[PDB]
């Protein structure tokens, strides 16, 4: 019973560490998404400020 113990918290320990290396992988893809947008939406705010300048 020990060892199979051993062997469970191994076979445990292996889905952890690859399910870990999935998550950070995950959140570096969704840490670049949420740059992109912010990105995206300062270059909206770029042509709001000149449009608003050359109408003034």
């Amino acid at each position: 019973e020990a060892e199979k113990l051993l062997e469970e918290q191994r076979e445990l320990m292996k889905q952890s560490r690859q399910e870990a290396q999935a998550l950070i992988e995950n959140a570096r893809k969704l840490a670049e998404e949420q740059k992109e947008q912010i990105v995206a939406s300062a270059r909206a705010e770029a042509e709001r400020v000149k449009e608003t300048a050359k109408k003034e």
